[PDB]
């Protein structure tokens, strides 16, 4: 549980930095 | 053309590293 939430807190900022820079959050959030 | 293929060669490895790590390739590939 700690590993999956630790990787969720890693991949949430990756999703946010991906979706902000216009011109794996989902699976990690699912297991968490 | 060089900018779009340079960003395609950046985002293809991002798609591959996203899809390999189980448990924006498309738009960049489209413009390229």
């Amino acid at each position: 549980i700690a590993k999956e939430r630790k990787l969720l807190q890693n991949k949430r900022l990756d999703l946010d930095a991906a979706k902000t820079r216009l011109k794996e959050f989902d699976r990690q959030a699912e297991i968490t």
